[PDB]
């Protein structure tokens, strides 16, 4: 229906938004486009469904997630793929775990904020009956 379109429509506004403002962070700069090909060869052999900040955009515009709930589920992949595959005591590798539980936190940390309980509800119902 037209409220059910306008429900997801400001989902996708909403997802937007906190995702532009992880993006801008620069904290974050490692995990806002695709690991590179060229500067590491093996991250495609390694991780079997990678995930980036520009991927989740282009996920929220082609209507991937209906709930707040199926975005996180990224995030959360984002920062899982970070956690494997930088597992070493070495500097760089704790430092981008670090970098990736802080974008993990503080997504959730906004979502707690600024997401409305019921909406999600909302959302998570029509997603359900169809
Ligand atoms: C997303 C991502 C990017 C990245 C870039 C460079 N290096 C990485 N890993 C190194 C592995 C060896 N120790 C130093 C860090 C990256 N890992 C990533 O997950």
């Amino acid at each position: 229906s037209m409220q059910e379109e306008d429900t997801f429509r400001e989902l996708r506004i909403f997802l937007r938004n906190v995702t532009h403002r992880l993006a801008i962070d620069k904290r974050f700069r490692v995990f806002t486009k695709p690991v590179d090909p060229d500067e590491v060869p093996d991250y495609v052999t390694v991780i079997k469904q990678p995930m980036d900040l520009s991927s989740v955009i282009s996920k929220i515009d082609l209507h991937k997630y209906l709930t707040v709930k199926d975005y996180l589920r990224d995030i959360d992949l984002i920062c899982s793929n970070a956690l494997e595959y930088n597992p070493d005591r070495d500097p760089g590798d704790r430092l981008i775990r670090h970098r990736a539980c802080a974008l993990r936190d503080t997504a959730y940390a906004i979502i707690k904020e600024e997401l409305d309980e019921d909406f999600e509800q909302l959302c998570e119902e029509i997603q359900e009956s169809r």
